[PDB]
């Protein structure tokens, strides 16, 4: 038992949650309750990229595990001809509930729809979308005493990171000054809250969930990447 | 001017100067002085690939401008033939000896020959080359107290994951003790003069190149997967 392994599913759970809810049509506005079960059938796998795409798809609505293991097959063509590497992950898999691969497959989805766009000055053309994040995150607090970014896990427990790009981003949300003597739990519920109700950034990540020696990094990542959007 | 690239140039003058004295042709083997002027006439280039390949390739004898563009396009025609992404690169440009340009050309073959070869166990497959030496080097220092390794310039400064990675797999050559005690350039001479004698492993990198703020990448990546293929 790996305790970021229930964080990255309950992360992924929300992520692909806001995501349903924009759907244009009123039946694929489902919600997530168990990611190893609610994918199952393709339905919201197929909506959920019906969604980040705006392309419609073409889904069956039989009962049979013939229907479900099509549904996935649908979703899983559409991201290979889009040039999406899927490896060792087969339908059976995602129609079984295998919990690993569902969270590989959820991730491959992310990466390619959320990080994989990112652009930042001082850019190589050899760096990788993480590198280029982290990059951006650098720059936006390298004003701040306190504080450094080396990776993704560990550099964000305090919450004072989160705190500090947000205030790079509008000086007005966010008091510096209290960051520096308020404790973990209340920075991070802070940054959170500022993040949600002031940039439309929806809440991926429990405070809890954060203030932790080992912080899992496909969570930090997802939602250091939703700030980065939130930003013009 | 940046003194990375002073240590860049150095660092792959002796990672090919180590490969030219393997060839199995006593007058390839040849030493280079210069970087910038010792690849112009593409002699050492070639001799660097039938090293590093196994293969014998053409060359021309003559002196005038022609022959060297020519061993110039053999070696990077030997290249592209073994799909090596070269791009940005012609026959002139080395064989007017431009400093970015041999680098970038030094880079790719030491990418491809030497670093694209790692695997450990738990890798994706999405994951690059670099993404890959990361995590081994992660791993391979897991249970030593305050060490840890995010990335592949600021982290090596001080010697301690140096020292770490070789006490891992022979214990007995290293007192991590004394490594907790000592200064950066200390940790960092003890590294490389035990991989050197008991590795086998060729001292690339100087320890006042290592000892500062911005260490280069490339070079530091060069050494460390110079340590990899040492061991079993």
């Amino acid at each position: 038992f790996d305790e970021r392994d229930r964080v990255q599913k309950k992360t992924f759970t929300k992520w692909v949650n806001k995501h349903l809810i924009k759907h244009w049509r009123a039946e694929a506005q489902r919600h997530i309750s168990d990611l190893y079960e609610d994918l199952r059938d393709g339905h919201n796998l197929i909506s959920l990229l019906e969604v980040l795409s705006g392309d419609s798809l073409p889904r069956e609505k039989g009962r049979m595990r013939f229907h479900k293991l099509q549904n996935v097959q649908i979703a899983l063509d559409y991201l290979r001809h889009r040039q999406v590497k899927l490896v060792n992950i087969r339908n059976d898999d995602i129609a079984d509930g295998n919990p690993k691969l569902t969270l590989g497959l959820i991730w491959t989805i992310i990466l390619h729809f959320q990080i994989s766009d990112i652009q930042v000055s001082g850019q190589s053309e050899d760096m990788t979308a993480k590198e280029k994040l982290l990059l951006w995150s650098q720059r936006m607090v390298e004003g701040y005493q306190g504080l450094r970014c080396d990776n993704f896990t560990t550099s964000w427990r305090d919450g004072r990171l989160f705190n500090a790009i947000i205030h790079r981003h509008k000086p007005m949300l966010i008091d510096m000054n209290k960051v520096y003597r308020q404790t973990n739990l209340e920075n991070l519920d802070q940054a959170f809250s500022v993040a949600e109700r002031d940039l439309g950034v929806t809440r991926l990540l429990d405070p809890e969930d954060v203030d932790v020696p080992q912080p899992d990094e496909k969570s930090i990542i997802t939602y250091v990447s939703s700030l980065y959007d939130a930003m013009p």
